[PDB]
């Protein structure tokens, strides 16, 4: 054996945190036919309100061609619309239909139960600063 | 959502390890190996998947390359892996500047709050199995 790292890997501890969260919601996503990146996108975009294509790619963690496809076939869908600023004639926001909306309440309460299981266990002031130390990494530039 | 901030505080890592990975030629995937490898001396091919997240048979493609390479040994003639001498010495030559970008992102969220961000993934993974 080598002499392990100064720093253990937050990586591999992000990685296998959230891989546990996908096994819980997996079957719940597959149920309502939707991928984990799909699922990504319609929580933010419920979440926010709209997100611009390029804010959405970022907070979402999609490449950028892979979510227009994403997006092209969520529209075809009727979940997801598309809105244009009248200050920026490139910019392209997205939203969800009222279709999506529902879809997105249904599936949030579902998967907002494992939440609430760890959050009655961990206590909601560390569940705070979990989200908060998690956003203040992801803030990073 | 713990889901959404997770991938996301794990993108900005990667975009601060990305110039390391890359000028020492190897992916986030083959780095991810080499340090469990490492970091736990010998893994059956399994474990290694669970640990790494990553599907067995796109597993079973980085180890085919990690050998070619002639950083990763797999013990023949249920599989086991190990690192072979040369894997280890890259596992310190690139863990050593892994080490110093997580000093200098230390000293911007600061030393507590990396120490809390860690001692919680710890406690929610420990809730995970208890949960289930
Ligand atoms: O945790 C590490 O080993 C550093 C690292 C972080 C993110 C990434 O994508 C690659 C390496």
């Amino acid at each position: 054996m080598p002499t392990q790292s100064k720093h253990a890997s937050i990586n591999i501890g992000l990685i296998q945190a959230r891989e546990a969260l996908m096994t819980q919601f997996r079957p719940i996503l597959n149920q309502a036919n939707i991928t984990d990146q799909q699922w990504r996108i319609i929580r933010l975009l419920a979440e926010n309100g709209t997100l611009d294509f390029q804010d959405l790619a970022n907070q979402a963690c999609i490449l950028r061609p892979s979510l227009t496809g994403i997006l092209t076939r969520l529209e075809k869908a009727g979940l997801v619309v598309r809105l244009k600023p009248s200050n920026d004639q490139r910019r392209v926001f997205l939203k969800l239909t009222a279709e999506g909306e529902k879809l997105y309440e249904e599936i949030g309460e579902e998967v907002d139960e494992r939440y609430d299981a760890i959050e009655e266990v961990l206590g909601r002031e560390k569940m705070l600063l979990l989200k908060d130390l998690l956003a203040e990494l992801a803030k990073i530039e």
